């Protein structure tokens, strides 16, 4: 198992949900994009914004203990509790 758990055990999201996080507005607060962050979990559709505004993606990761958060900016994800940036694989292939 060469994977972060953290990141390994929430989901992904359609590009329906990601389409308006992806307009450049947070879910809380009214920053504007560019530079946007989105909850990762699957489970979980929040729009915050990070330390570059109000790190919202931060407070919100604690509140849910949610340490998945993609910006929509470069479609890339970050892991809180490792304390790093990771990578969601398109294809698993377990079932
Ligand atoms: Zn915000
Ligand atoms: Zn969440
Ligand atoms: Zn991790």
């Amino acid at each position: 198992r060469n994977h972060c758990p953290h990141l390994d055990s929430v989901g992904e999201i359609t590009k329906e949900d990601l389409i308006q996080k992806s307009l450049g507005t947070c879910q809380d607060c009214k920053v504007q994009g560019p530079n946007l962050w989105a909850c990762l979990e699957n489970r979980c559709s929040y729009v915050g914004c990070g330390e570059s505004q109000v790190d919202h993606s931060t407070i919100h990761s604690q509140e849910t203990k949610h340490y998945l958060t993609v910006n929509l900016t470069t479609l890339r994800v970050w892991c809180y509790a490792c304390s790093k940036e990771v990578f969601l694989d398109r294809k698993l292939g377990t079932q």
